[PDB]
């Protein structure tokens, strides 16, 4: 609802397609003061475009590589100064290697599924780590998956390994966290179509099929992400943790 | 989520403790028109006071035992006359004899059995099929639901049952009324102090064990099921329909 | 396994189609004594010649409706004084009127709503409470289920919502009955073509997605059913009570 | 389920209290060959003296350090020259920093987090891909899981990541082998005392509150995995892939 006098740090804005600009317009639009985490230059460059389309009078920046806990401890500690305590987190962050999207799961190397692990599930833990010590009265965390880490999705192969490791990350982490009221949720999306979808074998096919087959007889939208992300950071949502929130037009509950 | 122009019809206020007071109030606030039903003469009495608390400007009372098709039916047919046209139904209701609540599952009766599934099951099915008469544009439609619905919990017995009938009552009226643009979803709350819960035995050890055992270390309480619900029947959640959302502390997510 | 001095009822068929056939023939093969439970006299003939088929050395057939609480009773204690203690109990009994099995759910009736919990549900409690007579040292009791209980299956309708049922039913009797060392369970069947899935809208459509999408790539039949069972009657699994075993080419796991 | 003729691969001995150890008395009493593997020399050590408790004609035993792809290649490799083609592999092989069992799952290390996917998720990948290339006609693997993977259990912190890991690892084999009739499963021990249970904290308080809670009132054993794993490994399971079969006296099912 009302966010006036929040803060939220929007982590994997890559362009205007990104799930997490969705979030971003929705918590502009209702009152937040938002910062942003990128990884590479190409995404800020486009944020900072993206931003002239946002009501933030100002540029919060900060450039952060989740495979190096030094930049996540560091850029969380600048964000603090810069801005003081935060009211949560969006995660909007996964990777893995495009030879891994595809043919047989069984043929995944040691490196790729280690890789999809550190930058898709345990870069949560250590942003929670960090982002606990700019939350002392509490706040809300909430990361991103999809369907594939529930059940096995033909082509979603290493990533949905990933995303069930996410998954589980923030049921311990919302046990863990939880005496120091901070809630941690994930929004299990639908599919969308992202600079990241275009990596994923089949992504066309499964568009189709959920028109056909979901209740809703559609497909989301990042907006409609970036709704259920700002219940999940905000009061509305204060007696719920350790939850995963379809937001898929109903395909998680057909079969 | 402002709600005004919208009216909600909430089925199942006793008092002021009932969970659909918790939503009542949080709508109220919001800005909704409500309509409320009620079983018993004492219900609609202690409706008649809880209404100097809220905004209404007016008083939308129908009697409504959903164990009796014409009056479900006549029921939303005198509240389209009156009302015309609403968003959604919040349905807060349940039954199973005291007997059923405590002792052993396995003794259950054939008669006390399917009383359950009638009020606590069917009858969100008939409230769906009539209410949708009224949501010509679309709107929301939320059950409220118990964890042993998804899991044995000493002592809930029959109504445990009946809840895993109400659950998927709620997954295929989604798959049904998606085409129409009608969204069905479930709040799973947590143990709250009401009318109902004086017969469920072993209500107190529970609340007891939640403070002790779930991430937040606290119970929850009828508004915060409101605020959800508030989320749950507005647009905010557009393209969440089929769902099962625990506000619960987390208790849920652990073992 | 290994059976010899076992005995077991197994409740549920029709003919020799029957998923309650394919476990008689396990069992049988697997040297147990069995006794057999029908409702209609087209059943009882069926028994009569598919008895041909088995080494059962002596037909024992009870008529049981478990509509009927008397017939139930009656028939449980007569198999008592018949051929003793048992060791557990096949469930494979379900009904719903077919005009219930396609188009809307939401238009579903009362009176078939109940009808189908009455049948495939409640019996199981029923059963389970008489059965629990003849197993002084514990046993085994098994129910059939269908992946429609666990998600929306597109006209299965009021049959999914007592499968919801059943499978809770599972559960709460496990907990109850567990210290008198009795394990109940549930095999999830995927579609096999039975006299019941005439009746099912949109069967054949089922059968093929399966080939195409399932794990195994194939559908399984009434014998792989069968094994299941004999594993779950047996003390192969005696540390295994409130399970869901899907016997269905992994399409469960799948989306 | 007589296993003669049949040859199983059993990775995870370390001695008498091995979960491993069960699943092999088991097989080994059905009439399996079994060929296993170990890391350290004091496990080869153990084996040696254990092998003289089996009907094992020979001792067939390589070491394998499943962080190591050329030792898993490789063993395999020199297993398929030894003994030629295998029906199965039972995998029971986890690892995680005593530090990551206890305490704030929030302060998990990136390297303690990654060594624990490693070692208890990854490694059933190159397992399944190497196993593979000895099961021509189809096979089935099984790996060894717990509930933690499916809730988050205090003290269980990183493995519990881990083990959703492996479980999501176990589906995404089921459906990418599955058209090469190799089934894969997952059993979910109830907690056991085994040299890896001394490094779990709160583990005596766990073991306890299972004996009063589950439906059985009992902890599991050893010998009772491996009779399911044996149900598993066999055809009497032939319908079964991607499922994850609680071996926990039933406390997966009850809240
Ligand atoms: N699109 C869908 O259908 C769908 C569905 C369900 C869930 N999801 C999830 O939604 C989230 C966002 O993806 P998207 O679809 O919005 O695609 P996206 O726009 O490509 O976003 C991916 C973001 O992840 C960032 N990232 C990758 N590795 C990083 C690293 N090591 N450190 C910091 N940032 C890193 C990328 O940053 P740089 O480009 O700056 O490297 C990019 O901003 C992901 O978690 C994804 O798994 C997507
Ligand atoms: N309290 C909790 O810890 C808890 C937790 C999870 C879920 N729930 C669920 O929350 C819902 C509301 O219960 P509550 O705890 O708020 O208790 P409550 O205040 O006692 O409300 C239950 C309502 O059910 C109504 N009802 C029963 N049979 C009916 C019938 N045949 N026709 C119409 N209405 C009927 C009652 O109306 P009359 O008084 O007029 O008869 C009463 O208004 C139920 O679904 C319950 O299972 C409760
Ligand atoms: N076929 C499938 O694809 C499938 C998949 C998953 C689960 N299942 C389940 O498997 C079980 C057996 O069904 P099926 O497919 O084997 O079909 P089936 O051969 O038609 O067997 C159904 C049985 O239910 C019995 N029954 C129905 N109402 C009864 C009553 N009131 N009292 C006593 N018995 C009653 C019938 O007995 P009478 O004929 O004597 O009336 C019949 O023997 C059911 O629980 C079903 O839902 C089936
Ligand atoms: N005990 C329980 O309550 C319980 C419950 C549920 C699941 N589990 C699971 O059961 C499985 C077996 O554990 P357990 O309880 O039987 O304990 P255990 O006897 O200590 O066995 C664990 C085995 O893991 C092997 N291992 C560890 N790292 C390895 C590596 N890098 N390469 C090859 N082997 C490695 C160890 O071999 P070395 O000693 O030779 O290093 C040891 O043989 C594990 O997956 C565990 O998570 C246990
Ligand atoms: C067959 C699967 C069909 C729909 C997949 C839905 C889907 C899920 C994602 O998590 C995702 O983000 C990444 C995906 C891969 C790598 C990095 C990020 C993009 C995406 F389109
Ligand atoms: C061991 C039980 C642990 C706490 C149970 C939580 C709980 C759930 C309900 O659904 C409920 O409403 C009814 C319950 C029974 C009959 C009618 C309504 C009240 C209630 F307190
Ligand atoms: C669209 C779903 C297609 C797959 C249906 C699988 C299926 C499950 C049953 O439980 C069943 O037994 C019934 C007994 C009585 C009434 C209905 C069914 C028969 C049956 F084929
Ligand atoms: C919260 C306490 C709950 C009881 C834990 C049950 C349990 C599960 C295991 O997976 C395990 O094996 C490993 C555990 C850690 C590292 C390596 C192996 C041993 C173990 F006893
Ligand atoms: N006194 C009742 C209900 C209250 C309670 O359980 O605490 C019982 O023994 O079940
Ligand atoms: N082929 C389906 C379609 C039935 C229907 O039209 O409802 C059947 O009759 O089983
Ligand atoms: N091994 C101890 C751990 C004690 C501690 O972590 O302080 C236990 O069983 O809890």
């Amino acid at each position: 609802v009302n966010l006036e006098n929040k803060t939220y740090v929007i982590m994997g804005i890559a362009n205007k397609r990104s799930i997490a600009f969705g979030v971003a317009k929705v918590l502009d639009q209702l009152g937040a003061k938002l910062v942003f985490t990128y990884r590479k230059e190409r995404s800020r460059k486009e944020l900072e475009k993206l931003l002239e389309q946002l009501n933030q009078p100002e540029a919060h920046l900060y450039q952060i590589d989740v495979q190096s806990d030094e930049e996540v401890i560091n850029g969380f500690e600048q964000i603090g100064k810069d801005v003081g305590n935060i009211d949560g987190v969006y995660h909007s962050i996964a990777f893995a290697n495009m030879e891994d999207l595809r043919g047989r799961f069984s043929e995944t190397s040691r490196e790729g599924f280690l890789l999809a692990q550190d930058i898709s599930s345990y870069s949560l833990t250590i942003v929670a780590h960090e982002a606990k010590k700019l939350m002392p009265e509490g706040g809300s965390i909430v990361a991103t998956t999809y369907l594939g880490g529930e059940f096995a999705v033909q082509n979603y192969n290493v990533m949905g390994v990933a995303k069930a490791s996410l998954e589980a990350n923030v049921k311990y982490l919302a046990l863990d966290l939880g005496p120091d009221n901070i809630r941690v949720n994930a929004i299990s999306a639908g599919p969308i179509r992202t600079l990241s979808a275009k990596g994923v074998g089949g992504f066309n096919t499964i568009l189709k099929e959920i028109e056909e087959r979901a209740p809703l007889k559609r497909n989301v939208d990042q907006v409609e992400v970036g709704k259920t992300a700002a219940y999940l950071l905000s009061d509305l949502s204060s007696g719920v943790t350790g939850e995963n929130i379809h937001v898929d037009s109903g395909f998680h509950a057909i079969k």
